């Protein structure tokens, strides 16, 4: 169990949204309001990141997720499609940039 989601967070009060089995078009269209309106869907999960290291498991029975970063601020790379068969690592830097490592 190496595969998963690993986030090194340097910006306090940052949040993520994970959506399982996402529609890729909707994903590319999405902005902050559109994904916000889906917070209540069964397949959508908002989480508050702690400062420093965060790890979340990804269900291997689901291939694909959409991951969205919600800073407390705007960043270029705020959204990614990630697979559960992979080690997905990210760092939210002090300057608010997000590196996928």
């Amino acid at each position: 169990i190496m595969d998963g989601l690993y986030i090194n967070n340097n910006i306090p009060k940052t949040k993520i949204v994970l959506e399982s089995k996402p529609d890729k078009n909707i994903f590319y269209s999405d902005n902050y309001q559109s994904i916000s309106q889906r917070a209540a869907d069964d397949n959508v999960k908002a989480l508050n990141l702690k400062t420093g290291k965060n790890e979340f498991p990804l269900d291997k029975d689901i291939k694909d997720y959409a991951l969205y970063f919600i800073l407390p601020k705007k960043t270029e790379n705020w959204k990614y499609l990630i697979s559960s068969d992979s080690v997905n690592e990210f760092t939210i830097k002090n300057d608010s940039s997000i590196e996928k490592d």
